[PDB]
């Protein structure tokens, strides 16, 4: 039972080179939402926690997303105002039409803000006022309510 | 304060009481603003929201991708093909269960399970096709 995030790559470059120079062939074996058998957790040679397998930050206004249309889909007009960090192209692509598809009569809008660089000693202070000044333009006189 | 279905469910019916147009903010990775705060009528907590189960596989095959890219022995990732979510791109199902056979492990997708009568729990029927899978390789298992 590794803990951690042998996954990550730090960790888990170094064992494919470990696995590599072995020779012998590897399975990584990942169960649906119940789980592996039991027969397959005492099978394994390691065994990783996929609770620490956390939500990336640009995810977020995803899943959030996907919750207000579920609750819409069972006048007022409401704001998603998020930051756009950059999420993979395989979500990008898929999340921009799921917005598309939905209802025109649903009211909500999704609005993203500019993510700030955040690169070589940037002030993560001042990145987050300024993303903060764009998000409450945004939002102009609206009810204003936190996700974080 | 968290943020849940039911929890979302009622807070909706309330939002449209008093009339005014909501907005629901959300920062960066590293939170939001003082005066975003200090704004808040209202405030959510999303510390309970997950990566939902099929992106699992997803982050995974990236994970081993790139640590194949930065460095005879085959790796085979032997995953549950749980449906993805609504929101993933048009296709990505289909890639992931015909997985290119250029990429530097192999991406073996076992059907999700699903009416005839038996003791075998269906994650039974998936653990016996990964087993076989799997054969007499060195086996990790992420759960």
């Amino acid at each position: 039972m590794i803990p951690g995030k042998p996954w990550d790559t730090p960790q888990l470059a170094a064992e494919l080179e470990r696995w590599k120079l072995d020779g012998r062939d590897v399975s990584l074996l990942i169960g649906g939402p119940e789980g592996l058998s039991p027969a397959c957790k005492a099978a394994a040679e390691q065994s990783w926690s996929l609770s620490a397998l956390t939500l990336p930050h640009p995810l977020v206004r995803v899943l959030v997303a996907e919750s207000l249309y579920r609750a819409f889909s069972i006048s007022m007009k409401l704001q998603l105002v998020a930051v756009g960090t950059k999420m993979p192209d395989w979500v990008q692509t898929g999340f921009t039409e799921y917005l598309r598809r939905f209802p025109k009569d649903m009211p909500f809008e999704l609005i993203e803000i500019p993510a700030g660089k955040r690169g070589k000693n940037a002030d993560i202070k001042r990145i987050l006022d300024k993303e903060g000044e764009q998000m409450l333009a945004a939002a102009g006189k609206n009810r204003i309510v936190t996700l974080d």
